């Protein structure tokens, strides 16, 4: 007993077992199937035309026969479209990408309790505000093929996957130390590549790896990164201190996007604070509220700029 969805680009079909998996109290694989069919119909108008539209109204998620009929109508419509295309890879839309990331998560993180994460902006709630805030961050930073993006403490790798599907960075890296999210990240990686191929969508190169971003090997890797993403909101003072030391080796114009600033927003260089990281980096608070109707959230953009320090010294020598 199983259900199959043919790929719109002729990749291997998506296969679901019956009874269909349940994700939470109000979400399951049956809703995922219906939403997948709807998304494919949306971005392939010929499919929407060939598809018997009533089938998306009259379905019963608790009936194997009804769900099989729904999948069959979609599969026949896919077949008709493939016949039309017989007779003579872009990036996913923001809406499709939100769907893909949720789908990759539900097929990968089968036991979300094992994460032991009770925090806001955690893998289990990525769809609520994280996805929208990360999308805003992507639009604001405007990365190119010369950039290298790194998420320090990448969890199950959701930020890396979103950024890789949206930008043309040379490479995207996610580094995670904890065993359970790093293990889940391996499945997220496989599931993302599989689903992106199923939809026929392109993504930039990325790597999800297990490691300690405070290690010796990661010192030079942070120094060579042009865009660091770090959810440091709950980090201790020792980790924060160690991170500022790593950032102090970054190149001019290197950027850090974070949930808590690494230097004060109103930093004023003087003879008593020449040690502070604020001497070599600009910091700005970015808020989507400044057509955002979600949570009143903010993030912090840091830009390596050693002319802050140079200007202080030239001002002492040129009074
Ligand atoms: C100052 S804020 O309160 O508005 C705020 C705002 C943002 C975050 N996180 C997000 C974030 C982090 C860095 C850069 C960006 Cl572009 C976005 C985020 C997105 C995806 C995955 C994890 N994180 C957090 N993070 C947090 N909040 C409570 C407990 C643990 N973390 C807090």
């Amino acid at each position: 007993l199983e259900l199959r969805l043919k790929s719109p680009v002729g990749a291997e079909p998506a296969v679901y077992p019956w009874p269909l998996p349940v994700y939470d109290k109000h979400h399951d694989a049956a809703h995922e199937i219906i939403e997948t069919i709807r998304w494919v119909c949306e971005e392939i108008p010929d499919l929407k035309l060939a598809m018997e539209n009533y089938v998306l109204i009259d379905y019963d998620t608790k009936s194997f026969e009804s769900m099989q009929r729904l999948c069959d109508k979609y599969n026949r419509a896919i077949d008709s479209i493939h016949q039309l295309w017989k007779g003579t890879n872009t990036r996913p839309s923001t809406g499709l990408l939100r769907h893909i990331l949720q789908q990759v998560y539900n097929h990968s993180v089968t036991d979300p309790e094992k994460l032991n994460n009770y925090e806001p902006f955690s893998p289990e709630v990525y769809g609520e505000t994280s996805f929208d805030l990360v999308a805003q961050m992507i639009d604001e930073i405007k990365m190119t093929d010369d950039d290298l993006f790194v998420d320090l403490g990448s969890g199950v790798g959701q930020v890396v996957l979103q950024v890789a599907a949206a930008t043309n960075c040379k490479h995207h890296y996610g580094v995670e130390k904890a065993d359970i999210p790093a293990k889940y990240a391996e499945t997220m990686d496989r599931e993302f590549r599989k689903w992106m191929k199923w939809y026929g969508k392109k993504h930039a190169e990325y790597t999800l790896e297990r490691g300690d971003f405070l290690s010796e090997e990661w010192r030079e890797r942070i120094a060579n990164t042009s865009v660091i993403f770090v959810n440091n909101f709950a980090f201790g003072p020792e980790v924060d201190h160690q991170l500022k030391e790593r950032f102090a080796n970054m190149k001019e114009g290197g950027r850090i996007v974070s949930s808590k600033p690494f230097a004060p927003l109103n930093f004023r260089i003087n003879s008593r604070n020449l040690s502070d990281i604020g001497t070599i980096m600009r910091v700005v608070e970015l808020s989507p509220l400044k057509s955002w109707t979600g949570k009143p959230v903010s993030y912090y953009l840091h830009t390596i700029d050693r002319t802050i320090l140079e200007n202080y010294f030239s001002s002492l020598k040129n009074p």
